[PDB]
């Protein structure tokens, strides 16, 4: 069981992996991934 948090440290919209899944780290999430529409970086860890 893993939950979706918007990252608060990555800037702008999520294209790209790498960048949001690096700032959901940082912020100690276990991962991040973009969303489709409002292309946001969420990142998820578990819960």
């Amino acid at each position: 069981r893993e939950c979706k948090t918007e990252s608060n440290t990555f800037p702008g919209i999520c294209i790209t992996k790498p960048p949001c899944r690096k700032a959901c780290i940082s912020e100690k999430f276990t991962d991040g991934h973009c969303s489709k529409i409002l292309r946001r970086c969420l990142c998820t860890k578990p819960c």
